[PDB]
């Protein structure tokens, strides 16, 4: 009926700022007081953090819209999805703070002509915000599991997309006096990194380079990788597809860090077949977004099959609990 | 349940994507070509359009994810939320294409530590491109049942906030012996008004001026300003605001347009009392809008309350369906 259908729509409309305030309340601390309290009181809140408060009212509003919280009085209450929705929180980020422009500019985007040069715009500092927690909440355990199971001791590290360094300060804590080595693209991640790194007393056992997986040989620390005995990449293996590229950069990598014993490699990537109203989180979005940037997202089955030609063979696979279907390599 | 809760957060998650893609889809005429004829072929579509179809199809997915369509084979056909989305795609347009930039900024935008100068920023083009289907799609209906119980024929016209020039062009085409008079902000917004105007031909009827309503004693081409015996001004009465502001700009209008007998002014009020869950389309998008811009927004009982301090006298007062609470006030 029609009544239904306005309030559907309705909350499709809703959820919109829903969705967007779910990353913000997050960004800004609210869904974790949330989590502790159970409860809060939106002026005081809005005092102590010192945000304009008729925003703030708008904020809780729009997650009160779907169900996320209640508000009673002046009081703003966990409601019957908040730990679904604040144990996804990074998600939403990642879609409305990270990628909000990329999906609001669709009319702009689809068009073929547009679709040369430079043809989008992302929060490239949102993005590296939300994808710091989706490697915690959603990798880490399976990397670890990994890490578990590898049957020797690394003494040298190198981590591809090394971002803020944390994964290479936890392996320098897992085995206390082993060598680091930090890859990655952004000049901002790589000073981030030396002063968190230096910040907990590894400066002398982790360093950075900067660089990018697709051209790793052209890197002039270079005659350092050979000491590398165990290859780490999270988040970014669709992004040395189209296939023929994978091979090349899996090529490359396996030549670069010969002595490599395992390498793990982690990424999300392309479902088949969930039927339109059944998509769990995160999965359109991912997929959807990566068409409108034009980037290739292989599935599980592609990326078994381009493993040998790389020149590596996998020898333990562990899936992710639970982001779209991701998983982890382990490679030889 | 635990289950429950996912497939809502899901829903919340896809909705974002369903939300931006309504607007999207009208833009690039899908939702056009689906009213008129229930389905559409997504390749024959994407390849009418020149629009990359990988995206494409993410767009329909997206849409197909909440039940405003169904893709079935390569057809997109029609859902059972089509007609009530279809209804309201110049609000979703409103929120995304328009005024996502805002919301997507909502951790930057809410302390007050960042609202200074200019803070936010949206899409002008995109914005005046939804608000030319709000207005007649919810307020043509008040507005012209005003104007055929004014009571007399006006002689000049003048629009505030005139936009595109379309009202004035619908005002000559319905009284052709009347004088146009926009009065737009927007030295360029004037521009693309007065050529399309001469290019459909009404150049010696509708004429143009710089200026702004709040500040209306200070424009610079009022010729014409004593000959208005008709006022207009929609969609941006709330801008006068606070009261004592809105007190100053409607005696300035009075002043300015002394000879007008009466003044239609329609807008979106702010609304009072409406459950969080029960919240109909566009509401919480123009308060929590508004809220975040530092832009006060009335109910209608204080706008009730002040035309008569401000010079004014409400003869007439019409709902509209439904935008939100929204108005047309006649006034003399
Ligand atoms: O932003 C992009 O392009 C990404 O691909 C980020 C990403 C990669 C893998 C994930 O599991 C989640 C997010
Ligand atoms: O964008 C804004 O600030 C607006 O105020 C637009 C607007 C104003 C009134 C309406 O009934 C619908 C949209
Ligand atoms: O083909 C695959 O399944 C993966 O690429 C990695 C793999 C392959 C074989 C195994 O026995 C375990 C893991
Ligand atoms: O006070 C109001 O409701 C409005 O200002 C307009 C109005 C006021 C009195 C009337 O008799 C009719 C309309
Ligand atoms: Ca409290
Ligand atoms: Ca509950
Ligand atoms: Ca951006
Ligand atoms: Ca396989
Ligand atoms: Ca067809
Ligand atoms: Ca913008
Ligand atoms: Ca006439
Ligand atoms: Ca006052
Ligand atoms: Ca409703
Ligand atoms: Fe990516
Ligand atoms: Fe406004």
């Amino acid at each position: 009926s029609e009544a239904q259908a306005r309030r559907a729509v309705a909350d499709i409309f809703n959820s919109t700022l829903a969705s967007s305030a779910i990353g913000a309340a997050w960004e800004l601390g609210a869904l974790d007081e949330l989590r502790e309290n159970g409860k809060l009181d939106v002026s005081d809140f809005a005092v102590r953090h010192d945000l304009h408060e008729p925003a703030v009212v708008g904020m809780f509003t729009a997650l009160a819209s779907v169900g996320i919280v209640r508000r009673e009085g002046a009081t703003v209450v966990v409601g019957p999805y908040f730990d679904e929705a604040n144990h996804h929180r990074s998600l939403f980020h990642w879609l409305n703070q990270g990628s909000g422009e990329l999906f609001r500019r669709m009319p702009q985007v689809l068009p073929n002509e547009n679709r040369t040069g430079k043809f989008y715009q992302r929060d490239a500092g949102a993005i590296s915000y939300a994808c710091r927690e989706i490697s915690e909440r959603y990798f880490d355990p399976a990397f670890w599991a990994a890490v578990d199971g590898l049957g020797y001791t690394p003494t040298t590290v190198a981590d591809l997309g090394s971002g803020s360094g944390e994964r290479l300060i936890q392996i320098a804590r897992r085995f206390p006096g082993v060598r680091g080595l930090g890859v990655d693209i952004a000049d901002g991640a790589i000073a981030m990194a030396e002063k968190e790194v230096a910040a907990k007393g590894f400066g002398d056992q982790i360093s950075f380079v900067r660089g990018d997986a697709r051209t790793i040989d052209q890197v002039s620390a270079r005659g350092e990788f050979a000491e590398v005995d165990l290859l780490t990449c999270f988040m970014m293996g669709h992004d040395f597809w189209p296939r023929e590229n994978c091979v090349q950069t899996l090529r490359k990598l396996r030549a670069a860090f010969p002595n490599v014993r395992r390498f793990l490699l982690g990424d999300a990537t392309r479902t088949v077949g969930i039927p339109d109203r059944e998509l769990p989180v995160f999965t359109l979005g991912f997929e959807f977004g990566h068409d409108m940037m034009g980037v290739y997202l292989p599935t599980l089955d592609e990326w078994d099959g381009v493993f040998e030609e790389g020149g590596w063979r996998c020898v333990k696979k562990h899936a992710i609990d639970s982001l779209s279907v991701s998983v982890v390599f382990e490679l030889e």
